C-alpha cells in the first residue's frame, strides 16, 4: 500500500507553505506541474514563438529592447512564513 | 509497502517550507515537476523559440539589447522562514 | 518494505526548508525533477532556440548584447531559515 | 527492507535546509533531478541552441557581447541557516 | 537489510545543511543528481550547443566578448550555517 502522511499532529500555530504531490503510474507540453510555488518579479518575454514561417524572405528588422529605468523592488519575506516574528517595510 | 511521513509530530510554531514528492513507476516536455519553490527576479528572454524556418532567406537583422538602468531589488528573507526573528526593511 | 521517515518529532520552533523526493521503478525533457528550491537573479537568455533552419542562408546578423547599467541587489538570508535571529537590512 | 530516517527527534529551534532522495530500481535529457538547492546569480546565456542548419550558407555574424556595469550583489548568508545569530546589512 | 540513519537525536538548535542520498539497483543526459548544493556567481555561457550543421559554409565570425565592469560581489557566510554567531556586511 502507499501511504503519504504530512503534518498529521500540529498543535501550536506554525506558519507552513504546503506542497505535497503523489504519483502513481512547435512546442509539446503534457503531464507536468509547473510553478506550484512560482514568484516571477520583472521577468520579460519579448518574442516567445512568432509562428511558422516568420520573416520568410527579405525581411530587414531592427529589434531594439531597452529595459532600463528608476524601479525599486521592496519586498520583506518572500516565500518566508513566518510566527512571532516582526516585518517592517519602512521608507 | 511504501510509506512516507513528514512532519508527524509537530508541537510549537515552526516555520517551514515543504515540498513533498513520491514517485510510483521544437520543444518536448512530457511528465516533469519544474519550480516548486522558484524565485526569478530580473530574468529576461528575449528569442525564445521563433518558430520553423525563420529568417529563411537575405535576413538583415540587427539585434541591439540594452538592459542598463536604475533598479533596486532589496529582499529580506526571500526562501528563508522564520520564527522568533525580526526582518526590517529600512531606506 | 520502504520506509521513509523525516522530521517525526519536531517539539520547539525549527525554521526549516525540506525536499523530500521518493522514487520507485530540438530539445527533448522527459521524467525529471528541476527547480525545488531554485533562485535566479539577473539571468539572462538571449537567443535560446529560434527555429529550425534559421538564417538559412545570406544571414548578416549584428548582435549586440550590453548589460552594463546601475543595479543593486541586497539580499539578506536568502534560502537560509533562522530562528531567534535578527536580519535587518538598512540602506 | 530499504528504511531511511532523518532528523526524527527534533527538540529545539534547528535551523535547517534538508534534502532527502531515495533512490530504487539536439539535447536528450530523462531520468534526473537537477537543482534541489540552486543559486544562480548573474548568469548569462547567450546563444542556448540556434536550431539544426543555423547560419547555413554565406553567414556574416558580428557577435559582440559585452557585460561591463556598475552592479551590486550584497548578500548575508545564502544558503546558511542561523539560529540565535544576528545577520545585518549595513549600506 | 539497508538501513541508513541521519541525525536521530537532535537537542539543541544546530544549523545543518543536509543532503542524503540513498542508492539500490548532441548531449545524452540520464540517470544523474546534479547542483544539490550548488551556488553559481557571475558565471557565463556564451555559445553553448548551436546546432547541428551550424556555419556550414562561407562563415565570416567576429566573436567578441568583453566583460570587464565595475561588479561587487559581497558575500558572508555562502553555504555556511552558524548558530550563536555574528555575520555583518557593513559598507
Amino acid at each position: 500500500p502507499l501511504m503519504v502522511k504530512v503534518l498529521d499532529a500540529v498543535r501550536g500555530s506554525p506558519a507552513i507553505n504546503v506542497a505535497v504531490h503523489v504519483f502513481r503510474k512547435l512546442t509539446a507540453e503534457e503531464e507536468f506541474v509547473e510553478g506550484i510555488y512560482k514568484v516571477e518579479i520583472d521577468t520579460k518575454s519579448y518574442w516567445k514563438a512568432l509562428g511558422i514561417s516568420p520573416f520568410h524572405e527579405h525581411a530587414e528588422v531592427v529589434f531594439t529592447a531597452n529595459d532600463s529605468g528608476p524601479r525599486r523592488y521592496t519586498i520583506a519575506a518572500l516565500l518566508s512564513p513566518y510566527s512571532y516574528s516582526t516585518t517592517a517595510v519602512v521608507t
